[PDB]
């Protein structure tokens, strides 16, 4: 009849839904909750080789702002991949975001045998937007290329990159031109949060998060049109790669638009932070309802088929 | 005993509010309606040396939380807005800004040369648009710092008066610092408007499975509530890094509280785009009353008492 299945990266995902990196994925107990949910997959917290002040998160009327910075260290998440994750349940992604090309490369050499033995999939975070002193790596195309070449030399398996939003076609073209030179980059996740927004509270006349003078990354309804644009822009310019959509998903109708724009998988951040892992039962049901009303039987029938006018 | 007055640029503004460039300001009838409204000021549509019809329609679309547009600088031509500044605008009612958006530094400098005598006699104030995010082929000038420096040097040579610049949003501190370092080298840049729309978003209709505006494959500039936290961040980022310039806030203003936050972040004037497109010029009566109500509840008597005073917890 109808299916939400996604056959990519040598895996059959039950549906396109997973958590966004950093949400519900830092403790063993959250990973278990994610693994136990009806999501098609899950991803770990972006980790650093070794293990920001609070409040570092804040629920907004239209979404969220965050200045998280915090992880249990690479060894923990590599261990969770090694012999703690139930792969018969769903595939697993691990997010890494070392502070240099060398840290990332070192971490990948370590991951290589786990990935080969267990099937865990690397997502390299080039876009993280609260790193004090270090702007988004992918906003500096010379640094982008150096990271991607370093990882490609150190890592034998395919991997993905999590990208910041871009806001004009020259940057979309330049980024896609670089990514298209690295065959091991098999997927691109669009988008990380929109960086360095600022939220102020009317009553207290104060910023709502402590680090970085209140500047933090935006998620949720604020970022949805930007996320769709980036998904579609890279879908069009990187036809040899998969696009994962991330940003602004609250309903199956939101997920439908991400897929229409080009998304293979659909990550859920702010809405999952608010709803918990039961959201995935609602999203799959809502996605299927939209498809039923349109007569679609599989995602491959409309992925990327947004009609221009 | 409370006041919304703003004393900047040699004028007294009755209040901080004005239209955002491009909204309700393209024809004489719209400019007259802005002048008759209670806004403290107004600004013309960004103009080119010649008249332009702009991008094919539909090119504007109302979103749940704001708007998307790819207008493409439809405008009556510089000569029209110059004549409005010189001969029709009632300066006893309120000050006037003229926005210009030539396609090259030389286009902009020729327009400024003709504007200069009108600015000297009548007092119209120039806003240079470096951020227009829908001109097919031409990317946001202020996203290329070499072009930005070139445009500013060209206008500084051509134009004798202080002027302002309308800026695209930035999203990291390296870019905030690069832009502010350039701006601080041009003494004639006296105000900075943050922000123009967030460029090249994309909206798709679920029912039709197609983009909602025609140009550029449906990609267009976002306005309205989507952009509010980004707009506040840009206002405060430049407020901090350009202490010798005024900051004008633009983006996401639908209420007097939204305007209060802009001023708290450092805005001297507050521009209103999407919300004004939807409500019309009566919005300014509501915004002033709402802003006065926020200040009454806090004991503020003037905007100088809290402008820029956001507390970093
Ligand atoms: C609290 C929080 C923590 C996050 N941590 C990470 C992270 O560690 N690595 C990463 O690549 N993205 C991180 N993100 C960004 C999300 O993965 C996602 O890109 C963003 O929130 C937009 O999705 P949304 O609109 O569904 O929230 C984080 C987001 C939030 C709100
Ligand atoms: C229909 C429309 C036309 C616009 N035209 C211009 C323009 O000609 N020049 C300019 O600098 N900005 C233009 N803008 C951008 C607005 O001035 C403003 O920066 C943006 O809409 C964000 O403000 P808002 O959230 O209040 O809408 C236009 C915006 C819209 C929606």
């Amino acid at each position: 009849s109808m299916s939400l299945q996604v056959g990519i990266l040598g895996n059959t995902f039950a549906n396109p839904f997973m958590n966004a990196a950093g949400v519900m994925c830092s403790t063993e107990e959250e990973l278990a909750a994610m693994t136990e949910s009806t999501s098609g997959s899950l991803i770990t917290k972006s980790c650093t080789p070794a293990l920001n002040p609070a409040p570092r998160y804040y629920t907004l009327p239209l979404g969220s702002i965050n200045s998280m910075g915090p992880n249990k260290g690479f060894d923990f998440y590599l261990a969770y991949s090694a012999r703690h994750h139930d792969y018969s349940r769903k595939p697993l992604f691990i997010s890494i975001s070392g502070f240099s090309a060398e840290e990332n490369a070192e971490m990948c050499k370590r991951l290589a045998p786990v990935a080969a033995e267990k099937g865990v999939i690397l997502e390299l975070n080039l876009s993280c937007p609260n790193v004090p002193g270090k702007p988004q790596v992918a906003y500096d195309f010379d640094a982008m290329r150096r990271y991607l070449a370093a990882i490609s030399e150190a890592y034998p398996h395919p991997f993905g990159v999590k990208m910041p939003p871009y806001f004009d076609f020259a940057h979309f073209d330049a980024a896609a031109e670089i990514l298209n030179q690295f065959p091991k980059v098999q997927f691109i996740t669009c988008i990380n949060s929109i960086g360095n927004g600022l939220v102020i509270d009317v009553e207290t006349e104060s910023v709502v998060i402590k680090p970085k003078q209140g500047f933090g990354g935006l998620g949720g309804r604020y970022v949805f049109p930007t996320a769709l644009a980036n998904v579609n822009a890279f879908y069009r310019r990187c036809p040899g790669k998969l696009i994962f959509g991330c940003g602004g998903v609250y309903t199956g109708e939101d997920a439908f638009l991400h897929v229409l724009a080009g998304a293979s998988m659909v990550q859920v951040g702010t809405a999952l932070h608010e709803e918990g892992a039961a959201i995935f039962e609602r999203l799959t049901a809502e996605l299927l309802d939209v498809m039923a009303k349109k007569g679609y039987k599989a995602l491959d029938e409309f992925r990327g088929k947004v009609k221009a006018m």
